[PDB]
């Protein structure tokens, strides 16, 4: 009777439904509870066949044909089956469901079933990473997500080699062994408890006391202490910290403003204090060892007399506002020393208000009640394409109009043609993609502040093939006890 206890870092801040799940330790039950047709190892990120019974057959330029892996079930006994399918992507497609996820497949024209078995794929375009993108579409239960959407949510029904038993905030995430699942990656133990633990110091606790065999994120501080015992390896990651503004709210709709508190900010003391040199300030979209990295035409090091004279410019002679970031531990450490170095300036003076990731985009970012926010962000949980990377925070909707609120711009419209020229035309996409960054960087609705390595904690004498992520989350996957 094997089992695996995992100490976990992000608190619960979104349902499990894939429409909508995008926190992290949320995204991280996922990869263990549903399938796409195609999935990406969380370590590797190379694709393999999931619900896909063999390689997706390319009719043409626009056209693939999938088959369904014989045998493949739900967690409650019935049977994945291609209508399942077909609602998963039209649902993720329709504008009235709201998902968070459709600007990841904007060459998608129709997902129709043929029978019992193939599934036609139907492309506005070639796009030569579909295999890639099916990752992202979870396969759902039809029939459970329309009994209720908020109760799939909450109790999510897939045919990953996990089954969800049950979730209780502050506490535990609790799965069990799908005995029917016949993918690629059977459950390799019976239970699985993830303790839900965001305060560091219980989560150092928990596996230098034994009582836990991984916990992710390991603190900066802690990290050569828990290496007596336990193996830590730290891994480059797009994992950052962005400084989004409200770009509908003066003066923050003057990119003027908006630069000169990138300048503000002293990077350096902040790699120093909080990560102890595990990170790197932004000098691009992407962090600089991303095979895409391209160094961007505006660069934000520490310069207190421009941003002086940048706000002097814009005019602004007594700016207030309040700073809304994130609850995590290194987010709070990260906290002061910003307002540190904004409260430095002569015309700027900035409050600060944490609130819990789940509570600050529903209650504040989404409605456009705030000003300024700082808080974490991973989107290569989705794939590492550039494309991919881009379009999370500047693709249609979901980030640019229903938050930050910037889709209003001639820069925003600019953005949109450069990223739909580059997914169309493979032979000109690097310079299409430079274009987007640089108008990006020198626009900074959202930029990163830094990107950061990741610190994983394992027992090697406890698990068997745990490898730590390149993103956030833990994966269990091909995982052993012992
Ligand atoms: O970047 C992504 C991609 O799903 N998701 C981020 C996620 C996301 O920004 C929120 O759910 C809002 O969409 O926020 C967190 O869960 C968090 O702030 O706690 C971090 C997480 O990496």
């Amino acid at each position: 009777g094997s089992t695996i206890e995992a100490g976990i870092a992000y608190p619960i801040s979104t349902g499990f439904d894939p429409l909508t799940s995008s926190g992290a330790s949320s995204m991280a039950a996922n990869l263990h509870i549903f399938e796409g047709l195609v999935d990406l190892h969380p370590v590797t990120r190379q694709p393999y066949l999931a619900l896909a019974a063999k390689e997706p057959e390319q009719k043409d330029d626009l056209t693939y044909y999938i088959s369904l892996r014989e045998g493949a079930m739900f967690h409650d006994g019935s049977p994945v089956t291609t209508e399942d399918v077909v609602y998963s992507f039209e649902r993720v497609l329709d504008p009235a469901k709201a998902s968070l996820f459709a600007q990841f497949i904007p060459f998608i024209a129709s997902v129709t079933a043929l029978d019992d078995n193939v599934v036609e794929f139907k492309l506005k375009y070639p796009f030569a990473l579909f295999k890639e993108r099916l990752t992202i579409i979870k396969i759902v239960p039809k029939h459970i997500v329309e009994a209720g959407q908020s109760a799939f949510d909450a109790k999510p029904i897939g045919s990953g080699p996990y089954k969800f038993v049950s979730a209780t905030k502050d506490d535990r995430i609790v799965f069990e062994a799908n005995t029917v699942y016949n993918g690629h990656y059977p459950a390799k133990v019976e239970k699985m408890t993830w303790f839900l633990l965001s305060d560091d110091a219980a989560r150092v606790t928990a596996q230098e006391s034994g009582r836990v065999q991984a916990i992710e994120s390991v603190p900066y501080l802690d990290a050569e202490r828990l290496k007596r015992k336990n193996n830590v390896e730290s891994v480059q990651s797009f994992g950052l910290l962005f400084l989004m503004f409200n770009c509908e709210k003066a003066p923050f709709d003057n990119p003027k403003v908006r630069q000169a508190l990138h300048y503000a900010l002293d990077k350096q003391k902040l790699i120093d204090i909080v990560f102890l040199g595990n990170a790197k300030a932004a000098t691009s979209y992407l962090q600089d060892t991303h095979p895409d990295y391209v160094k961007a035409s505006s660069q934000y090091d520490y310069d207190k007399a421009k941003a002086e004279k940048l706000l002097a410019e814009a005019g602004i002679t007594n700016l207030t506002f309040q700073l809304l970031a994130t609850d995590h531990a290194w987010v709070k450490e990260c906290a002061p020393l910003i307002l540190e170095s904004w409260n430095a300036l002569s015309v700027v003076k900035v409050t600060l208000q944490h609130l819990q990731s789940g509570a600050l985009y529903s209650a504040h970012v989404d409605k456009g009640a705030y000003e300024v926010v700082i808080a974490p962000g991973d989107p290569s949980v989705f794939g590492n394409d550039l494309d991919l990377l881009l379009s999370w925070w500047y693709r249609g909707d979901v980030w640019p109009k229903r938050r930050f609120r910037w889709a209003n711009t001639a820069e925003y419209h600019e953005v949109q043609k450069l990223l739909d020229e580059a997914i169309k035309n493979p032979a000109g996409s690097k310079v299409a993609w430079q274009k987007a960054i640089n108008i990006i960087a020198e626009q900074v609705p959202l930029y990163p502040i830094i990107h950061r390595k990741l610190p994983t904690a394992w027992n090697t004498k406890k698990l068997t093939d745990f490898q730590p992520l390149p993103t956030t989350g833990l994966s269990f996957l091909g995982v052993g006890r012992t």
